[PDB]
C-alpha cells in the first residue's frame, strides 16, 4: 500500500529530515511535551503511521492510557494540566496555521507557561512533526500491526 | 466544570435516551461494531466524556490497544478489516451528515459488507451516539480521571 | 429513489427511534419550540424529508408562513423573538457540535430564557431530530410531492 | 437595526445596482428560473432580507409552498425537475465560487438543459443576487414582519 | 479550448449590463487605489486568475508597488498596508465571504472609522461588482493573456 | 509587532531549521520548482514574511512577474506548464494534508512529471516551507518594506 520507499529513493533528503528530528529530541524540552506535540499533531493530520509510533513511545515513557487516548479530544478532557492545555492550544493553532493564523489568545496562554526559548523549540517541534506527517501520509507509509 | 446534571434536571428525558441506548445494546449487532460506532463518532464530535467511556468498554471487551488508539486516524491505518473500513466510512459520513450528505459510494461500500437490517441497526446506533455526544459536550460532562 | 425502507428492514430499530420521538412530543416543551427545533436542525442537516414534514406540521399548528420560510436564515430575520433566537443559537451550536463544541455564550444565552429542565428537554429534542435527519438522508427517504 | 440607508447615502450606487437588476428582469429568462436563482442564492448567503422578498415573489407567480420551503434543502427533495436541479447545482457552485471553483460536473449538467446564451443570463443573474445579498447583509437591511 | 463560453459573444446584452455596473464603479469617486485594492483582493479570494492578471496590471500601471501587489494574497500579516487599507481589506474579505462571516460588527465599525457612509456604499457596490466578474470569469473559464 | 526573534531566542533551533533549509536549497531540484513550492505554500499558509522573501528570490532568478503574481490563483491561470500544474496540485494537497489526505489523483499526476527521487525531494521541500511558515506566522515575523 506504500507509494514510495522514501528512505531508499532519496537517502540524503530523508537524513536531512532526521537531522531536524534528532535536534528536537535533544533540544532540552521535557519528553512529555515532545510526546504531546507529536501525538496531537499526528492526530490532527490523520497520520496513522505517526500516531501508532507516538502512542507506543508515550506508553514506553509511562504516560497513562487516558493521557494517550483522550489526546484526540483534549479540549473536553480533565486529564490535561493547565500547562499541557496551553501547549495543546498552540499545537492545534500552529498545525492548522492556514485556518487559524496563530491567534493572540493561544500565544498569550502559551507565554504564561513557557519562555521564548522553549516556545521556539516547541514550534520547531510542531514543524518537524508536520513534516513527518506530510511525508508519511503523502507516501502512504504503513505502520506495523 | 459541569453545566447541568441532566439526569437530575430531567429524569424522564434521561430515561428516554437510556431506552434508545438499551435498544442499541440489545439490537443484535456484534459488540465490536457497536464499540467502533460509539468510539469513532465520539472522536469526530470532540466528546471526551464519551471517548473515555468507550475506550474503557472497548478494552473490557478485548479490543487491542492499537484498534482503540488508531480510531482517530483510521483511514491510514492497516489495523482495520475491510468490513470495519466500510463501517467507518459510514460512521464518518453520517456523523458529518450536513457536510457529506451520505454519498452513494459510502453507502454502496457499506452494503457490500452488511445486510439492510444490519445497516438500519448501524445507522440508529450512529444516531444514538450522536445524541449522547451532543448531551455530554453540551452540558460539559466530566469523565473520571484515573489514579 | 429510496435506498432502504428502514421501517420494514428493522421494525424494532424504527420503533426505538419512534419511542424517543414520542417522549419529545409528551415532554412538556411548548410545541412552538419543538417545531422550531425540528425545522431548523433539519434545514442545517439538508434533510428534505424532515423539512417537508416539519413545515407542514408547523403550518398545521398555526405558525406563520414567514416564521417558517425564514428559518433557514434566522440570524438576519426580525421575525424571531429574543427567546426564539436564544433557542436557535443552541439548535445551531448543538447540531454542529463537532465544529462549535457548544460555546459558553450560546449556553448562557439559552440559560437566560429557559430553565435547566427545559434545556435538558431541548437538547434531547435536538438529539432526536439529528437522528431522524441521519436516517432520512442516510436512506434517501422521499417526501410526498 | 439597519446600519446604513444605502439608497439615501449613495443614490448613484443604488441606481447602478438597480440598472443591473432591470437587465436581469427583462433578460428573457423564464421568471421561475429567476425566482429560483434569487431565492436559493439568498438562502446560501444568509440574507433574510432577500429571502423574505423572494419567497413573496415566488408565491405571487404561483410557485408551490413546497417548491419555496424545500429550497434550503433541495438536493434531497423530489419536488424539483431535472432542469431545476441542474440550475440549482450551478447556483450553489457559483454562489460559493471561492470554495468550489465552479466544477466541470456542475457546468456539464447545466449545459445539458440550457443554451450558452441562457447560461450567460443565468450567471449574471447569480452575480446580481450575490451583490444584493452582500448589500443587504452588509448594511443589516430589515425585512417587514407580518402580523 | 480551455474556455467554456465566450460570454460577450454568447450574450452581448448581458455583457453590456455587467460592464455598465463596472463603468459606474470607475466613475464613482472612490480613490483608484481603493478600487484596485477591492478588485485585486476579492479576485484572489475567489480564485479568479483572469481578474487577478488584469488587476495586477492595472495596479502596476497606476504606480502601486510590487510589494503592495504581491502581498495582497497574505495582507493580514504584511506591514505594507496602511491602517485605512487594512480597514478596507477586512471589509473586502468579510463581504466577499458573506456566507461564512455574515459581515460582523467589528469589520463594519473598523471600516466606519476610515470611510464615510457614502464611501462605504460605493465600496460595497464595488465589492459586489468584482464578485460578479469573478463568478463570470471563473464560471466560464476565461483565459487571461500570457 | 514581532512576538519572538527566533534566531536570537534559540540560536540552536534556528541552526537546525537552517540545516534542513540548506539541504533543500542544494537538493538538485531545479530552482524554479523550489521557488514555486516555497511561494505557493507560503500563500496558502498566509505567511507574508515568506511570500515577500520568495517573491524577491523568484524575481532575482528571472521568473516573470506573471508567474509570481498568479501563484495565488494558479488553478485558473494558463501561465503554468503541465509539469508546474502537477507540482502545484501536490503542493496544495500536501500543504493541506489534514483536509485532503494526499489523494491518489494528485500523486499519480505528480508521478507523470517527476521521478520518485524528485518526488521525495519535493515533498521534503513542502515540509520545510510548511515549517518556516509556522515559525514566521506563529512569531509574527515582519518582512522589510521598500
Amino acid at each position: 500500500k506504500t507509494r514510495i520507499n522514501y528512505a531508499k529513493a532519496s537517502p540524503e533528503a530523508f537524513k536531512a529530515v532526521m537531522a531536524l528530528e534528532n535536534y528536537v529530541q535533544s533540544s532540552g524540552l521535557e519528553h512529555r511535551f515532545i510526546h504531546l506535540i507529536k501525538l496531537r499533531a499526528s492526530i490532527i493530520n490523520g497520520c496513522a503511521f505517526c500516531v501508532d509510533m507516538h502512542v507506543k513511545e508515550s506508553r514506553h515513557d509511562g504516560l497513562s492510557e487516558q493521557w494517550i487516548n483522550l489526546m484526540s479530544v483534549w479540549r473536553e478532557s480533565p486529564v490535561y494540566t493547565e500547562q499541557e492545555r496551553a501547549l495543546l492550544g498552540w499545537v492545534d493553532a500552529v498545525t492548522k496555521i492556514a485556518e487559524t493564523g496563530a491567534p493572540d489568545d493561544a500565544f498569550e496562554t502559551l507565554r504564561a507557561h513557557f519562555s521564548d526559548e522553549e516556545i521556539v523549540k516547541i514550534t520547531v517541534a510542531i514543524g518537524a512533526i508536520n513534516t513527518w506527517n506530510r511525508i508519511a501520509v503523502g507516501f502512504r507509509s504503513q505502520h506495523p500491526v
